[PDB]
């Protein structure tokens, strides 16, 4: 028999579980990309239609706040995790496992998957996330930091551009909205996303939140 | 331990040699990504060297007047009926094959592949009349890197025989090899001849298997 | 029959063994990073406190000799009776050890290695007479050089430096390179600068390459 994705019998990943157990529906399973001992398995969502292994961020969100003050009114990319007070870089997999173990489990998926993708949602109050309505351009768009020392941007090297799935942040309305970003690649080493650098921030009324989506490997 | 049959695949040919030194060179089933046995691939194992050799699909580019019109032209990216070379059991989904290859490419000590260019009135490497390799074809590897007659010596191919040096109205062939300790660079996925586009100028290609150690 | 680190039942690596048998103490174990066939397992030292997998050099040491007679000079490449350092069971073929090491890197977030330079009238790191490091030795990594200065990503750190002065006596300097990019290890060669007068001599203890 071939492991069925339970904690006692984790599969290698969700693709293997799909291949060997095509009866199983999308949901929560345990996978062990590094094989060997079963005890360091990680808990994931398996999309059984696509075969994707999806690992949630912990924590899932960055609360909505006035995170950055720069009263010189200068606008500049500022990394949330690297530079902001209360800042953290994004983390993935079972919080009860050692960080080193999670890093290796992710490394197996990042290095040896055919592709990967991840969405991230920026919650905005008076903060352009991508397009600025006044200008019609994306010069004020935020950046994302990948996992292979690379950045995902609105423009530039086309191998490194994200795409925007919706964009409700184009004007300062004094209200809350959101923009959803996605990076999709055949070089899964570049994922997951570990940081975000908003540009249109620093003013007294400028605020943001973040919902970090699961990194999904095929 | 695994015997290399379809129902019991070995991780790769090197393991199969190690664990069964009595087995002889031939067709076996290997499963580099391990885990579930069902996505195993069919390969040739050289049991003298331990190499895992995966055949291209399809095996070859048939001989013809492929191109009309001097510069490198990618067969797969730019020619009519052009296609890139792929590898592994065609009944398996492409993402699954990518993964099986990735395991071999990332984690082998070395890899090699031969390509044979069949030529009629087409220089492949050396031009006998000029005495240079400026008209030499190019190859496409798997990390978007090119293999060439010259340049960075980490990305140059070698030539094992060269019968394509003159236009003679007859058919001949030149055999190219890329060999590397950085196996992510292989397999070869496209070829760009240079000395083509004339009426009389025809070519074919035999794509050798990518062999991992 | 959960893998136990014996030759017949090797674990994948030291952390894997620690995870499956956390009562086990540090010492020598058989691990098999590439899995599949158990017969190409490698004998390693498992630090069971940290979970590190440590592979010894073979040979362990360069003996104390007047190695060079009158530039940085590579021990393995240029010196009479010199050799590059190698890792893993010598009775396993090189291509197989290469594979085991490739897997060990994948199973690792980070790696480290120490190397001890035994010196007589041979500056290793700091030169007392000049207050500077210009004469400091260099190490050859896998894939890449480790140096006293230059790019930060590639600088080693020094743990003791007793080689600062020509004293006529034997002393030693301890080097360490640590990185997330485990492809850069292990160390394969060593390049001392301050050699060799008739007086000048050295030896080396290559410490295990350690993966976590
Ligand atoms: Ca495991
Ligand atoms: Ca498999
Ligand atoms: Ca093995």
């Amino acid at each position: 028999i071939s492991p069925d994705g339970s904690r006692k019998n984790p599969a290698r990943n969700c693709r293997d579980l799909k291949f060997c157990h095509p009866e199983l529906k999308s949901g929560e399973y345990w996978v062990d990309p590094n094989q060997g001992c079963k005890l360091d398995a990680i808990k994931v969502f398996c999309n059984m239609e696509t075969g994707e292994t999806c690992i949630s961020a912990n924590p899932l969100n960055v609360p909505r706040k006035h995170w950055w003050t720069d009263s010189s009114a200068e606008k500049k990319h500022v990394w949330f995790g690297e530079s902001m007070d209360g800042g953290f870089q994004f983390s993935y997999g079972n919080p009860e496992l050692p960080e080193d173990v999670l890093d290796v489990q992710l490394a197996f998926l990042r290095l040896l998957s055919s592709r990967a993708s991840q969405q991230i949602t920026y919650h905005c109050k008076n903060s352009i996330a991508y397009m600025d309505q006044a200008s019609g351009n994306v010069k004020k768009a935020l950046k994302l930091m990948g996992s292979n020392e690379g950045e995902f941007k609105a423009e530039g090297n086309s191998k490194f551009t994200y795409t925007v799935l919706e964009d409700g942040c184009t004007k300062h309305t004094g209200e809350w909205s959101k923009t959803v970003f996605e990076y999709r690649t055949r070089k899964a080493v570049r994922l997951p996303i570990v940081d975000i650098a908003p540009y249109d921030i620093g003013g007294p009324d400028q605020e943001f939140g973040v919902d970090v989506g699961p990194v999904c490997f095929l």
